[PDB]
Formats: structure tokens, sequence, C-alpha cells
């Protein structure tokens, strides 16, 4: 199964008391197959309360997905700064080469993100720079000459006041309170779809989203119940990296051997990803609540397909005529099976 | 010759007495040079009449070109159903991951399609995925639980009415009768060239053509008399892959040893393709009534520059002084010489 | 050090009593890691006093920068003809496939140029097809029956005006007088910075450089002086070729072993190129005047965040608690130790 990446395909970038981060290994490592996928790379953020992620620089666009927790993003210009509150399905571009940190401000709940990365000078390359006091602060890579030049300071002092504590620190009580375009939230407008059985939000490409057509990118948050189904259905146009947020479930990706068709199985866990490449019918099974993340890669006029239940239903549109021709079973037989399914794109299992 | 791509070079996806679907080989396959029509191939398609090609998805934007016959191309959205007439020099996009199915409604006459495929998910890879019933019906690869749940009907009936013909099957006239944005046609406007000895019709990036100016592409029909020649002339932007659609020729494609230039020899016959790279020089004569269809893969602003003949001419265009330098002859024996070529863009051969 | 390509990584392609013509290696040869720059290459052309660079046309956009003399460029379309006058720190497109010739009109002074190539057939694939007469004349290529229909004269007629001399061949003083969108130069603007130590020039993607926006491409000129340095910074988004005009010095360039940092050194001397990935932080010093022309590949929105100084010192810009956190000294030592650098952008070394 090349599409599954499990949970533990996440190299661990920096782990301590405080959090850590994990970037997915490069999805074009394994298998050619995602060649397309070969310049995105998703990373997991975990930080402890009344905690910062001291000033850093990545070349690659980010894409912010709040999974849990509330944040203070703060991301710097050469001659200004800007920070924005960050909640639970907020999510928002952090462009390439921004010095940026990240404050949760919150006193009890962990803050949990996955990034996407769009990486700006080697396919996948993930590069971070570290300006703050780590192993790899980069300002210490600058020859004595330079550096004393460059701060028209003695290098000792350079030393002592800004080169020689991990990437993320604690901070206290008085530091948060002292420290005092905008984040779009999935779930601040009506679900895209909506049922006793599941729900998926989606924002998508359009003006309105111009961050979203310029990447060319979809972000979902799809919701399957305990013991319900996200119906058979296929995206148009969209190569979608589904990483599961939190619950368990099944999937059946059908794809081809990889004209032969083959139904590619996952138990699903949370921290998994699974690519479900354009076209490739998809059925999803949550045994308990399971809530997933979608990156929608190539996402313009994208167009979610079920092929079962009343609304966007491909097979309900192929003329009675052609209905006859295609399946085995009269005009009435084909018409009355596909209205059994009362249920649109959710369903119990 | 590595830019010829003759007729055999076609893989057989389908035959039976009702038709046949052909994909050309990766152009990048036997040589890399080609490395920038990575994701594009070719397919042709025949249909003979009263015949259906069933439901099927493609993981690819086609643009379909009818060279002969007549069809009614139906298309499927998830909520909605959009079918066009089709006839000889219509072209029309089939956007990748849309559900559709193509009528032959003519009596006597086959229909004959030629398509480029450009594939949304790996370079050049054809991916298709089958909705009615063949050895491929996509939803046999769902367990029985997911399909049960997913039309909610007893495995056994949804085995009897959808899932257990080949891929294009004979349609009746009862049929046909009861079945009953748009097609840009090539020739549906004054042809770009048009002469005793040949003409060229051309849809290129404009305004006005949209879907052109996104996918970047031109479609040109160029038709070559009997003994006539195409005069020599190089593309300014555009990668021409050029498909023989009926008669019989020769083509000098210059390039270089891959500084030395090289002419490029080929026999042309039915179903035979050419790739002429931008900048490259060539040359056509027609031993019968000789119909291109060409692909202008990177059109914007494409530029035939013909190098003999009255129109079209860059040699006329070098100022008198440079002239003399650039060539062994005076301004006079060159003026003259060029002014012999009464025909443009076609002539005797 | 990957990023250092010495001035005799440019191949010679032509030299005569005239002039030069000398192509840099491609970026992604001698390593992967400039897979991103693999579609650029650097042509230096060089030319004496009254000369002219005969009738050809490359198969590649080229961006002209003129760092000596004075030019006519003259550009054919098939219908059409526009000439150019060239000066210092002039810049164009000359776009694909069209055939052009280039005037050096200045009697004592050569004329220098540097090239951006942006080839349109395969990446990074240079292509040359010479009109005039050399040993790679392409109108050779084609076989005498096409030639005699093509032109309607008799071969050795052909043979003796237009086909059977360098490539850079002397002009009189006659020629010249007789031979009688835009240039868009780095200097006629204000400087984006302009000091006692140094001074870039640039011409950025923005409506106005619409050429530029497409291309996604800046043109930079750095001047530094003897004895100052450019204060460290990195480019949030380009990738910049840095080509060495005239003058020496030495460069401090920060990356990765290729999450540890490494300072890569390179002696700089003219006719050197560096490439500084986007994020990568950089330092240069000039141990003579020092002169380098830039070309800024993801150009839009690049924003260069200086290290030290007062402007675009992206350190200021880190709110004081999290500057005493990101660094070890107080938020006094850290303020007042970054006021010791009053120069910006550049400085005395």
């Amino acid at each position: 199964n090349p599409f599954l990446f499990k949970s533990n395909k996440f190299l661990t970038l920096f782990e301590n008391e405080n959090g850590h981060i994990r970037l997915l290994q490069r999805f074009d490592k394994r298998s050619d197959l995602f060649e397309n996928l070969q310049n995105y790379r998703l990373v997991e953020y975990r930080a402890k309360p009344h905690t910062i992620f001291l000033p850093q620089h990545i070349d690659a666009d980010l894409i912010l997905v709040v999974l849990s927790g509330k944040a203070i993003l703060t991301v710097l210009s050469p001659n200004d700064r800007n920070s924005y509150n960050l909640e639970r399905g907020d999510t928002i571009k952090l462009p390439a080469g921004t010095t940026s940190y990240l404050v949760n401000q919150d006193d009890e709940e962990d803050l949990r993100l996955v990034d996407l990365v769009i990486p700006v000078n080697g396919p996948g390359k993930f590069e971070a720079f570290d300006l703050a006091k780590n192993k790899n602060q980069y300002l210490r890579g600058f020859s004595k000459n330079i550096l004393e030049a460059s701060y028209n300071t003695r290098y000792e002092t350079i030393e002592k006041v800004l080169l020689e504590t991990d990437a993320i620190v604690k901070v206290s009580r008085e530091q948060i309170e002292e420290l005092k375009f905008e984040p779009i939230n999935l779930r601040s407008h009506k679900p895209e779809y909506s049922n006793k059985f599941g729900k998926l939000f989606e924002i998508t490409p359009e003006k309105k989203y111009p961050q979203l057509q310029d990447l060319d990118l979809f972000v979902s948050c799809v919701e399957i119940n305990e013991g319900a189904l996200m119906l058979p259905h296929y995206n148009s146009r969209a190569i979608v990296v589904l990483l599961v947020n939190e619950g368990k479930g099944n999937l059946e990706l059908l794809g081809l051997k990889n004209n032969e068709v083959q139904r590619y199985e996952a138990r699903l866990s949370p921290g998994d990803v699974v690519i479900i490449p354009a076209g490739h019918p998809v059925a999803i099974t949550a045994s308990s609540n399971l809530n997933l993340l979608g990156f929608g890669i190539n996402a313009e006029n994208n167009e979610r397909n079920f092929l079962s239940g009343s609304d966007d239903n491909v097979i309900s549109q192929i003329e009675n005529p052609v209905k006859e021709l295609t399946f085995p079973g009269s005009v009435q037989e084909i018409n009355r099976l596909i209205k059994n399914q009362k249920q649109s794109h959710f369903a119990n299992a």
C-alpha cells in the first residue's frame, strides 16, 4: 500500500519537556508515483502551555492548521511585525524566509499544529535557520571579522549578548501578559456537507481566498462519527493529503496495480497520512469519531463525485438509456437501487 | 531520428468489432530531450456507427479533436450533465475526473478522434477508471461490507443491478433517437494561411479562447496538397506535436546532434507523430493530400518565421547592410533571390 | 563549496579577434541542490568596437544586461523589425526564437553583456541556430530539392547568394552610420540602498515591469566599495545568481551540510558566479570596488532581511520580552548592541 504513510514515518526534528517538531518522509522517497507531491511535506508541531517556539525562518511557504490549543504567531518583516491570534481550525500562510515565533498562551491546553511545507530551494528540501541560541544558531557561522564589522561591537560582546537553551522554551505569566492576511477558520462558515453521520468543512480556491488560489490549495476538515461511512467518491482534480487528526477507522482507496483495479486498504490512526490521487475512488469508515485534515493539491475546480446517496452522485446524472447499457440491471432496478441510500456524503457503515 | 514516433508506437488499449482506443508511447521514454513533453500523451479513438463509449473518467485534462464522423459527447458533474454535438474539426476540453460517454450517432461514418492527454497525478501517467461493467469496473474494488452500507442494498442485488460486455458497445436507432464551454471548430474562421498549395487553420491562446490560454496550447490543422511544400519555417516558442491524420509525405526537421546541424528525415504516414521543438526549422512535402493535426505546447506568442516566400519571411526583415554581411551575395542578388518565391507559407515542391 | 562557480566554469562557445561568447556550466551538473535553477544558464558576450553578432535565433528567453559599451540590438519578427539602443545598466528581454543581431557602434569601447538564458525545449538545453554563413548555417541542412523549391531558385544560385566567415564580424563606419518593450536601465531610478560604503540598484516584479512579473525575476546591481561590507542578510523568497562584473572580494554564505550550519567561503573575482539560495544568510566584502550583477529567480515579494544596522534589520522587529528569551543578553544589552551599527545595508569591513 504505497498511499499509506503511518505516523512513524514522522521523523522527530526536536523533542523536549515543552514540545516536539516532526517532519513526514518525502512522499516521493519510497516510490515514484507521488512525483507530483515531491515539493510538499507535513510538519506536526506540539507545545506544552506557556511555551514559545523561538525565532526561526524556514525556506518554505507554510500553511498552519491549528488542531487544538490557542497560539500567538508573530511574523517579522525587515521593518515590520504582525502577530495573529490562532484558534482550533484556524489556517494561515507563514510565508518562506519570514523570521517568526509561536507562543502557546493557554494555561492548561497543548497547542497542536499541522503545517503544509512548500519549499523554495529544492523540491521537498526542508531547511530551517535558527536565529535564537541553539547548537545551530546561524549567526555563529560568520567569521569573527565579519561579526565585529557587521555589529560594530567587539566579538566578545557579540558572543555574550547574541551567541552564547532548547528550541521551544517555557515563557512566564508575566511575559505572556506583557506580549500584548488574517487567519481563515475552517468552521466560521456553514459546513459543505453535514449529516447525522459526518460533516466536511472546506476552504477552496475562490476570489475571497486569494492565497488558496495562488497556492492552488484547499484545506478540508472531515468528521466521521463512530459507525458512519464517508460514502464512496473521487475528487475530479485534487490530490488529497489526508492527516488523521483524531480517532481510528479504515479506508478503501481504489487505484490500479502500481488496467486492473486494486483496493488499497489502511487501518487509520492519529498521525497517519494517506494520499488520495485525483480520480481515485475512496471510502472511509470510523470505528471511533474520526477527524481528518485534508490538504488538496491542484484544488481549482476540484469536484467530489459520489457513487451512492442522493446528492453529488454522478451515477444519477447518467441518462436512463445509457444507464441501461452501462449496468446489467434495467433502468427501473438501477434508479430504485440508487434511491435505497437516502443519505448524502455520509451514512451508517 | 528521435522526433519521429511511427504509428506502431501507438499501444492498443482496447479493440473490438465496434472501435479501438490507442495510447502513444511516453515521449520521454526512448530519449530524454522531450523532458518538457513528459506530461502529454496522444490517444487515437475510432468507433463504428451507432456505438457508445461507456461511462469512464480519465485522470487527465483531454483536448478532443474530431478528424471524421459526428458524436454526442455527454459530460457529467456530480449534480449536472451537459452533452455537446461534435463535428469534423471540433475541439473541446474534457476535464480530468469527469465521468463521460461518447455516442457515434452517424449511421454509416466512423467517428475518429485524437485526444491530447494532460495527466493530473504523475507526469504522463495515463489512468482510466471504468464505471460501466468491464473486467475493470472500479465499483467491484470495494469490499462487500462497504458496497452494502454505501448503496443500502443487499450485496446480491448490487451484484445483479450494478456489477455483473466491452468498453464500446452497439447502441440502437431507438436509443440514439431517445438520447435527445462549447466546441470550437478549427475551420469556422478564415484559415490563417490559404493558397493553391496548402492551408493552415489554427486556434491559439487569446482572450476568446480562455481554455487554450490556461493550457497554453494551440490546435492547428495543416493541409498540404499533392506536390506542394510547406515552405521552410520555425515556431518561435511552440513545441508542435504533429499527428498525420491522412495522406503521405516527407519532412526535413533541422536540429543539432542530439553546435553542428543535423537534418532529421521522416517518411510521413497516417497515425505517425513528429515533435518539432521550438526554433527547429522544418520543411514538409505531400506525395498525396496531407492533413496534419498539430498540438502546440507553450503556444503563447508563438510565431511562424518562414525562411522563403513573401509573407512571414524573417530573412526579408534583415536590414540590407546586415544582409550584405550575413550572406555571401550582394544586397541586390539576395533581395532578388528572395523575390523568386512569389508564394507564401506553401508552394509547389 | 557547491555555491561557487569560478569564471573557468564558463565554456567558450566562440572566440576570435572581434569578441567571444561563453556559456556557464549547467548549475545542476556538479550537484543536485540547484534542481530549481536547472532551466537557467548565463552567457557572457564581449565584442570589440565596430562589430556585429550576425543573425542567429536562440531557443531561450534571454535577459540581456549591458555591463559596458553601447549596442544596437535588432530583433526580427516574421513581418517586422525593431532595434533598441543599449547602454551600461540596460536590460531587455530577447524572446525565444527571435532572429536578432547585435552591433557594437562605439569606436573605442568593448561591449560586455551577461544574458540570463531560459530555454524553451529541455531544462537548461542551450540551442542556437545560425542564419548567417558559419560551419553551422542551418539553411544548409535542407536537401537540394527542398531549397530549390523553397526559394524557387537553382541550387547553384542559393549556394552562391545565401550559403557559401566568423559569428562576430567587423562592420565599417559607413555600415554603422547607414544603420539608422523598451530597455529598463538598473540606474534610471533612485538606488534602493545607497551609502558611503555601497549601493544596491534593483528592478523587481511590479506592474510597471510586466516582463519581470511574467518571468518572476529581479535584476540587481550591487556596488561594494574597497574596504566595505554588505551587511549580513538573507532574501526571503529569491534565489540570487550573483555574477562578479568587476573587482575582488570575499563572501560568507551560511547554509547547512549539503540541521548544523556550514559557512561557505569564496574568494570573488571577475566572471565568478555564486548561487545564494533563498533564506541563506550572506555577507560580502570588497578588497577592490566590487560590482555584482544579481539575477533573482522566484523574485515576487522577495525581502532582504538584514541581521545588523538600523534599516531592514529583522532582529530589531523581535518584541523585547522575546529578545530576552532568544539571546543570552538582557533586553538593554541587546538593543544597545544592535544600535552600535549606525550604518544600513553596507558598512566598513
